[PDB]
């Protein structure tokens, strides 16, 4: 496996503390691609299943059966790890180019690099 | 404690896996000052009192006494967390402007928000 930023894995975030998204569960590659070769750590943004009833704009949302999902899910821009790639276990999809652009713009927005 | 943007606090990042960065470390809070204030987690950059001997476009340095520091140290930003609020413990110091304009950069490497 060579890893690209746009990749989706499952990985395991546990063990956590307080609330910190933990478990087994989607991630999305998001550092760039010559770290994902030269480095054996990536940073991952946790994917949710569960329905967010609060809109934020550090959330991006995958609707069910376009970009791998069997249900509505969405990428957690605000809840980032960097983790060991041993921790990736199975890839499952890649994003394509249109959702990473929203992925790009949430990331900014929440790491303070552009408003809110 | 309100947390903004630029502040350096210790954590505690253990338990960690493989090469990602652990133990209790002053960390940069790098999440934008409206999550900061609304959310119960914080996005952090480790910071490491380790001398490089590989340079990296994620790394920024901090040269002693001048920012906080007793020595000179590094901010990872390939070494990034989103961790509970509970896990900062001491404030230590604040970057300044500058500085951040730094971490932006290194932060939008990272990431592959613009070019490595």
């Amino acid at each position: 496996m060579i890893v690209k930023r746009g990749d989706v894995y499952f990985a395991d975030l546990s063990p956590v503390v307080g609330s910190e998204q933990g478990g087994v569960r989607p991630v999305l590659v998001i550092q760039n691609d010559i770290g994902n070769r030269f480095s054996p750590t990536v940073i991952v943004a946790a994917i949710t299943a569960q329905i967010q009833k609060a809109k934020l704009p550090t959330h991006v949302e995958i609707d069910a059966k376009k970009y791998g999902f069997e249900r509505d899910s969405v990428i957690l821009l605000e809840q980032i790890r960097t983790i060991d790639k041993q921790r990736l276990t199975d890839k499952i999809t890649h994003l394509d180019e249109v959702m990473m652009i929203r992925v790009d713009e949430a990331l900014q927005i929440s790491l303070g690099l552009i408003d809110f």
